[PDB]
C-alpha cells in the first residue's frame, strides 16, 4: 500500500529505520518509534524540514517519502 522506509535521527546521533506507508499518521509513526525504543509517543517531538509535525496529519500530508530523515527530540514529562 505504498510501503516504504523512513529514517529517524535521535539526539545521540543514531538513526533508526521504520517501515511505514503514506497514510500513516504522525501519531502512528510515534507508536512505531515507541515499539523500537520504549519512548512514549507523548514524550516524542518529531521534526521534518525544520518544523514540528502534528500527530493527526499523515506522512503523505507532509510529502514524507522513501529515505527521508525525520528528527526526534525526547521530552522528560511527568506521566
Amino acid at each position: 500500500g505504498g510501503s516504504m522506509k523512513i529514517y529517524v535521527k535521535l539526539q545521540d546521533g543514531t538513526v533508526i529505520e521504520l517501515e511505514v506507508e503514506p497514510s500513516d499518521t504522525i501519531l502512528e509513526v510515534k507508536e512505531k518509534i515507541y515499539e523500537k525504543t520504549g519512548i512514549p509517543p507523548e514524550d516524542q517531538i518529531l521534526i521534518y524540514k525544520g518544523k514540528v509535525l502534528e500527530d493527526s496529519k499523515t506522512l503523505a500530508d507532509y510529502n514524507i517519502q522513501e529515505n527521508d530523515v525525520l528528527y526526534l527530540v525526547r521530552r522528560l514529562k511527568s506521566p
